[PDB]
């Protein structure tokens, strides 16, 4: 599914991530735009045979398992197929592990380059939040 702007900004904030350790919304949706362009369907193969998944490009190599990533965790304890469906629930569930692991939002590097430090207020202005 490819989510509209404020429909993911919704989703976001029903499942609980407005605020959630300390990030704004924007923050979250931002991160959403740069690392998937709000599809969740999107893949990326990483260099060290690692893959990203879903709206938020979560990684194999510590976080879901996808039975081909060679000495790495599933540390969300999800087949990482389900970052991938139409339901942001396990994504959302998985990025709030992410998010309290100690680097905050720089876990997303993406995040880091393109969000971080930028009105990200402005990603879910008009929304009906
Ligand atoms: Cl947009
Ligand atoms: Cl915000
Ligand atoms: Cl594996
Ligand atoms: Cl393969
Ligand atoms: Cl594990
Ligand atoms: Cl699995
Ligand atoms: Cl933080
Ligand atoms: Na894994």
């Amino acid at each position: 599914k490819v989510f509209g702007r404020c429909e993911l900004a919704a989703a976001m904030k029903r499942h609980g991530l407005d605020n959630y350790r300390g990030y704004s919304l924007g923050n979250w949706v931002c991160a959403a735009k740069f690392e998937s362009n709000f599809n969740t369907q999107a893949t990326n193969r990483n260099t060290d045979g690692s893959t990203d998944y879903g709206i938020l490009q979560i990684n194999s190599r510590w976080w879901c398992n996808d039975g081909r990533t060679p000495g790495s965790r599933n540390l969300c304890n999800i087949p990482c197929s389900a970052l991938l469906s139409s339901d942001i629930t396990a994504s959302v569930n998985c990025a709030k592990k992410i998010v309290s692991d100690g680097n905050g939002m720089n876990a997303w590097v993406a995040w880091r380059n393109r969000c971080k430090g930028t009105d990200v207020q402005a990603w879910i202005r008009g929304c009906r939040l």
